[PDB]
């Protein structure tokens, strides 16, 4: 009720900027289905939120305020229901960072192969099956997960944090290092497909040109 999210500018000043943070809210907002404002920032520091007249600060205080206060039946709750699906891919865009950030052309061997094994753990996640998800009278073969994403069939507070940062590595490490998810990830892309297909992650992308230009410096050639 009365909501403005402000999230980060781009490079023009206008659009909506490169930030893993504004999404994520942005993301929490729209499943919420509330209806709520978005206003970009030029220049505390965004993303901010005006809750009825009231500012709330801090991504984690601003999540956990959210799933508080929009409750069902008028807003569905959408915390994770297996903990497991907060640690899948945790250190993922950690990795990212450290690989993309990069200089030394002797380090990126260790930080990519770091990376593709942070990404091979998030993708048998994607893979395994969750609890409670398969027939019990299922025969006892090796079984794929079909879930849409990582927590269910339902995006959750799991997806909005994590897709946004798959996003973002997903286009600067191919612009910059030729660096793709192998496409025997089939995990991380069935999720993927899962996920662009929904106007709620896709929407809220910032433009590729915005990803691409907050991570320039990786244009640099490694020395």
């Amino acid at each position: 009720m009365g909501i403005t999210l402000f999230v980060k500018a781009g490079y023009d000043g206008e659009s909506i900027g490169n930030c893993p943070f504004s999404q994520r809210l942005f993301m929490i907002l729209w499943l919420k289905g509330v209806i709520f404002n978005v206003t970009t920032v030029d220049l505390t520091n965004p993303p901010f939120m005006t809750f009825d007249g009231e500012v709330k600060t801090d991504v984690n205080k601003i999540e956990e305020f959210l799933e508080e206060k929009l409750v069902p039946p008028r807003y569905p709750k959408l915390g994770t229901q297996h903990p497991e699906s907060n640690s899948a891919g945790n250190d993922v865009f950690a990795k990212f960072s450290a690989f993309i950030k990069n200089t030394k052309k002797d380090a990126n061997e260790i930080y990519e192969k770091n990376l593709l094994r942070a990404l091979k753990k998030l993708d048998s996640y994607l893979n395994s099956p969750l609890p409670d998800e398969i027939d019990a009278d299922s025969s006892e073969d090796v079984t794929v997960s079909q879930r849409k994403f990582l927590d269910g069939d339902e995006l959750t507070l799991a997806d909005c944090n994590l897709l946004p940062k798959l996003h973002i590595i997903k286009i600067v490490a191919k612009k910059y290092r030729d660096f793709e998810f192998p496409s025997e990830m089939t995990g991380i892309w069935r999720y993927l497909n899962n996920a662009y297909a929904r106007d709620e992650f896709t929407n809220t992308c910032p433009a590729d040109r915005e990803i691409e230009h907050a991570y320039s410096d990786a244009a640099k050639r490694m020395k």
